[PDB]
């Protein structure tokens, strides 16, 4: 029994079925009052709402679904006929996200792609996909810059495509920022958001020297 399962089960018994707003409130409730989890959360969600509303995407690509909070957040704002693709490499997370979408009634607007972004991005041109309107980057931070470059190399960006990148300060994505900011191919805006708490996996490496080669 995983935390992600506990989040899903809470949603299923407290949110209104078929009601995306209700689902987001249930997750945000659970994760502020019971068990913190790595969703963008409501504060950042409101920035995301405005970006979607300002830029009016018909085709959205999300990198990193987890339990589907951000996927519900964006897909509930999309017009009929619009599509959200979300790449998730963890099959168990993909399964939770599908349940979350099904409960919220968004399964028709969203397609989960199980796999790593770096492998799936070059396959997109075989999903009836020409170019993307908006990309939400919220997966492994080491991938922001290469996936962005990959997206460009695969011809998936059009003039006006919006990249929205989370966590560019904490833990931080300095390489990505210097690239898009320094590049004449990208017009960049920054949006501050206060972050009450976050936990990430880290580690130490111990390397014992055994002598030279
Ligand atoms: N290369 C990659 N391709 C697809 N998913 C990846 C990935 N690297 C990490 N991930 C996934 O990215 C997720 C980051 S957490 C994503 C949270 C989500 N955007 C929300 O706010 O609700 C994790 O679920 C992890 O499994
Ligand atoms: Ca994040």
């Amino acid at each position: 029994d995983t935390k992600e399962q506990r989040i899903l089960r809470y949603v299923q018994q407290h949110a209104k079925p078929g009601d995306p707003q209700s689902v987001l409130e249930a997750i945000d409730t659970y994760c502020t009052q019971k068990e913190w989890a790595m969703n963008v959360g409501d504060a950042k969600g409101q920035i995301m709402d405005e970006v979607i509303q300002e830029h009016n995407p018909s085709l959205v690509l999300e990198l990193g679904a987890y339990c589907g909070y951000s996927a519900v957040r964006m897909a509930r704002l999309l017009s009929p006929g619009a599509r959200l693709l979300t790449m998730e490499k963890n099959p168990d997370y993909a399964a939770i996200t599908q349940q979350m979408l099904n409960f919220a009634g968004l399964q028709d607007k969203v397609t989960i792609l199980i796999g790593a972004s770096q492998d799936l991005i070059p396959q997109l041109k075989k999903y009836d996909v020409d170019t993307l309107d908006l990309v939400f980057l919220d997966h492994w931070k080491d991938r922001y810059l290469p996936d962005t470059i990959l997206l460009e190399e695969c011809g998936l960006l059009r003039k006006g495509t919006v990249l929205l990148a989370d966590n560019v300060i904490v833990p931080g994505t300095p390489d990505f920022l210097a690239y898009v900011r320094g590049s004449s191919s990208f017009e960049c805006t920054h949006y501050s958001s206060y972050l009450e708490y976050m936990k990430v996996v880290d580690g130490l490496e111990k390397a014992v020297y055994k002598g030279p080669s």
